[PDB]
């Protein structure tokens, strides 16, 4: 066997039994064997057992004569910007994002907060933790504390022309994760009028889990949006490096077109850029990132491939169908803040909804949303979707999975690199009846 924590690109296990204080700092030690010269960034999010498992992680790096910025509480994107900013050899969240409360894990991340992942690391400290039987050291390097958020507050404001932001209302919800925290210290400097639903931090999730996908998460945030006349509704999952839209008529705003949407908005500042799309679903951003001067640049999911393919292309933007969003500026770092700045920037400047802003592009480019299959054999599942379209010829790409461009519609059908699942996406040239008809075509195919 080996360690179930240690995922493709994350830690990630219940505790006390697949992750703990002792774990944590076995942990840490192998880190220290692992990066460059330099201190190492620790945060947390709100998780009951997050201080504890970060002051273990803690007490193993300074046994490894690691020096230790404690940046405390905080969103996995501070631990990216810390790292980066503060010049660290690396860092490490504590968070287990968006799962049940049992649940706890690290995100590890080198210097200029490279991702740490499965084959570039991970995996490798996986190992490493797994044959440790030493005793624990003693700690040979201090820990400070460094708690301040201004570099990190001024650099959010830094995308956004402040005098020409609108007094919009805008909901936000928290989930009782951590991100109403920054947008209480963020509010000061804004015009918004803040309706602030889950807002206050607390791990017990008095509310539910903080996962925004939850019908009943999502309910929350249109019910404040649609009850106080809001101009659209935000939503962060714990550790709020995704963030999720809803327009003013409550309507839960599918990631796909938020894409194309932040593509146009920083193509508006760094003209003729570069941008990186997923595989998943395509054509809008593609005409999207063209129709404003950029250059749209195809990578395979997941948020390791998308920051070193950005890094490679000096790409200014990359984005996810999945409500990932990735800046040049931020340390080619994902952001559950920065989106929704610069989407009320959009509208205070446009004078339009953010319904109305996406409207059309819903219309033009209509989509399944990802659909999720659990079968008995995935492999001959792909194989019958493959074996009953091979007749129409369509284009074939395989940069993540299976993509099938049929003209005027297109699918692409991959495994998934954290669960073990089928993963489905659909969309069409401006034909919904045809996006329905093959959708259900392609599930009952998966399904047979
Ligand atoms: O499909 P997955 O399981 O392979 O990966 C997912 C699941 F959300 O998580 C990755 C990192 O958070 C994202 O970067 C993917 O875009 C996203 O889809
Ligand atoms: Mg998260």
């Amino acid at each position: 066997m080996t360690l179930p924590a240690f995922k493709a690109y994350d830690i990630r296990g219940r505790v006390p039994d697949e992750l703990n204080e002792d774990l944590a700092r076995r942990i840490g030690v192998a880190l220290a064997a692992q990066l460059d010269q330099g201190p190492v960034v620790l945060g947390h999010d709100v998780r009951l057992a997050s201080p504890a498992l970060q002051e273990a992680l803690s007490a193993g790096l300074r046994a490894s004569g690691r020096d230790v910025i404690d940046i405390g509480l905080c969103g996995t994107e501070e631990v990216y910007f810390q790292t980066d900013y503060l010049k660290a050899a690396g860092g490490v969240m504590v968070t287990a994002s968006h799962n049940p409360m049992d649940y706890n894990g690290m995100k590890l991340v080198r210097e200029q907060a490279r991702p740490i992942s499965s084959d570039t690391g991970l995996f490798a400290i996986r190992d490493t933790v797994a044959a440790d039987t030493a005793a624990p050291g003693e700690p040979t390097a201090s820990e400070q504390s460094r708690t301040d958020k201004t570099a990190y507050l001024e650099h959010l404001l830094s995308y956004v022309d402040r005098s020409t932001l609108k007094p919009l209302k805008l909901v936000v919800n928290a989930g009782n994760g951590g991100a109403g925290l920054i947008v209480d210290l963020l509010a000061p400097h804004l015009p918004f009028e803040f309706v602030r639903v889950f807002h206050e931090p607390d791990g017990n999730f008095p509310n539910g889990i903080p996962n925004p996908l939850l019908p009943e998460n999502r309910d929350a945030t249109a019910k404040a949006v649609k009850d106080n006349g809001a101009d659209f509704g935000i939503a962060w999952d714990g550790d709020f490096d995704r963030c999720f839209f809803f327009d003013h008529t409550g309507r839960f705003i599918e990631g796909y077109y938020l894409v194309g949407l932040l593509a146009q908005a920083i193509l508006a500042k760094q003209p003729g850029g570069k941008v990186v799309h997923d595989p998943r679903l395509t054509w809008n951003t593609v005409e999207q990132v063209e129709e404003a001067g950029g250059i749209p640049v195809l990578c395979k999911s997941g948020h390791a491939f998308i920051k070193e393919k950005m890094r490679s292309e000096n790409a200014v933007y990359g984005g996810e169908m999945s409500a990932h969003h990735y800046f040049r500026e931020f340390a080619y770092a994902d952001s559950g803040m920065i989106p929704w700045l610069l989407i009320a920037e959009l509208v205070s400047q446009s004078g339009r909804s953010l319904a109305d802003l996406v409207e059309a592009r819903m219309q033009k480019f209509p989509c399944s949303g990802e659909i999720n299959f659990k079968v008995a054999d995935a492999k001959a599942s792909v194989a019958r979707v493959m074996e009953h379209y091979a007749s129409l010829s369509p284009e074939l790409d395989y940069t993540d999975g299976i993509s099938a461009d049929f003209g005027q519609w297109r699918f692409n059908l991959r495994s998934s690199n954290t669960e073990p699942l089928l993963r489905l996406n659909v969309e069409t040239r401006g034909d919904a009846a045809l996006l329905e008809t093959r959708t259900q075509e392609i599930s009952n195919l998966l399904r047979g």
